[PDB]
């Protein structure tokens, strides 16, 4: 990173916070503003409401060229995401810019949270329950949400 991306974090963090999402949360744990952490709640209209969950940001020392390495550490119930946590979300690397902020990322989940990528399963079974019947997904997910995220 050298005292670049360093910077980088540091305005990212400052303007993180300047307009707070009153809903969204991330931050450096302990000493290590490269090493983040940060906590989402399920939007209100989703099936994932009332629900907290807890994301680990790592910054990449070349950053912000390239994208933070985020993963879930609360089990949710999501076709792009899996058992470990991990989520594939096409602005992470494939359609990633140097202009969007960890901030753009959360809201970025927090919809894909709501309107999720069917074609694009990390979990076959969970994806095909959506896209063929989302009536049965979007309770799955309520179930998982009050006895992992609550």
């Amino acid at each position: 990173r050298g005292s670049m991306a360093l910077k980088r974090i540091q305005k990212e963090l400052s303007d993180l916070q300047r307009d707070p999402p009153a809903h969204c949360s991330a931050g450096p744990v302990g000493d290590d503003l490269f090493h983040w952490q940060a906590t989402i709640m399920g939007p209100p209209d989703s099936a994932y409401q009332g629900g907290v969950f807890f994301l680990t940001v790592h910054f990449p020392t070349d950053y912000p060229f390239k994208p933070p390495k985020i993963a879930f550490t609360t089990k949710i119930y999501h076709p792009n995401i899996n058992s470990n946590g991990s989520i594939c979300l096409d602005i992470l690397r494939s359609q990633w810019s140097p202009a969007l902020t960890v901030s753009k990322v959360l809201l970025s989940i927090c919809s894909l949270l709501c309107d999720p990528n069917p074609d694009d399963p990390l979990v076959p079974d969970i994806a095909q329950i959506y896209k063929s019947d989302k009536e049965k997904y979007n309770r799955h997910a309520r179930e998982w949400t009050q006895k992992y995220a609550m």
